[PDB]
């Protein structure tokens, strides 16, 4: 299966596009559907089983969860995404805009096309986050080994493949230098592997493209979604852009962005 619910409802259907991840620093789309309109029925994006999602690119993706939405035979009324979720996001929305006769609405918050700095800054907080299981060691040399990957590949695929290679290497030598549990490790490293892929699909979206009519959720932090751009690209990117003085790891939890979403999606 492709899609969880997480939210009941009667209706149309609000998909939620996100990496499911416990343990990540940022709020979660589960905080927002509990801050908003009660009825409203939600299904956030599941991953391919850990390992699937190697051979597969960014159509390979789309048309998963696209296919589920088929067969379901539901309409969907608005997706939502999440930072890199939001490429996602905008190419379903463009897609079932094709494929249904009312368009949804597509809000993407703090949406971001993975650049071997993003991949980069989430691999060294991933390390970072995980330094006690892998042992000061493994975590140590991940750091360097992966600062040397970011200052030799220039393209995102390739930094995320040498990335995930750097980490499935750490969390082998914790099994065998920090004491590791061989499942947890085994478990560890595909979670990881699985976020990249995500991440370099995301970026192969042509998110000019897709993200042309998105609604556009802001947080105040200055290296993320939209903030980077200058004022003119962003507004020529998204259709309109909603600001709110809150942390990117708080935009998901705000009380006053959920009462705006569901605004946007009465
Ligand atoms: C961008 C995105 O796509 N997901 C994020 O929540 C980041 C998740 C990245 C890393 C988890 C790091 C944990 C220490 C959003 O920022």
């Amino acid at each position: 299966r492709a899609w969880r619910p997480i939210a009941g409802g009667p209706g149309p259907l609000v998909l939620a596009v996100d990496f499911a991840a416990t343990g990540r620093p940022e709020a979660a789309f589960a905080d927002l559907v509990a801050r908003l309109d009660p009825g409203t029925e939600v299904w956030e994006s599941l991953q391919p089983p850990l390992g699937t999602e190697t051979g597969m690119v960014a159509e390979d993706y789309v048309t998963r969860w696209e296919e589920e939405v088929r067969a379901s035979g539901r309409r969907i009324g608005a997706v939502l995404g999440f930072c890199a979720g939001s490429a996602f996001a905008g190419e379903l929305a463009v897609r079932l805009a094709r494929s249904q006769p009312r368009s949804p609405r597509l809000v993407v918050f703090d949406p971001e096309s993975p650049t071997t700095s993003t991949l980069y800054y989430q691999f060294r907080k991933v390390v970072e986050s995980l330094a006690g299981v892998l042992g000061e060691q493994a975590a140590r040399e991940a750091l360097a080994e992966g600062t040397a990957a970011a200052d030799r590949i220039g393209d995102v695929e390739g930094l995320g493949a040498e990335l995930v290679r750097v980490f499935t290497a750490a969390g082998r030598a914790a099994c065998a230098a920090a004491d590791l549990d061989d499942e947890f490790a085994d478990e560890l490293t595909a979670t990881y592997r699985s976020f990249v892929s995500y991440l370099v699909a995301a970026a192969a979206v042509d998110h000019v493209k897709c993200w042309s009519g998105a609604v556009a959720v802001s947080s105040a932090t200055p290296t993320s979604g939209l903030n980077p751009l200058d004022p003119a690209a962003r507004a020529a990117l998204v259709e309109r852009e909603l600001t709110f003085d809150v942390h990117h790891a708080d935009l998901l939890r705000d009380p006053g962005v959920a009462r705006a979403v569901a605004r946007l999606l009465a």
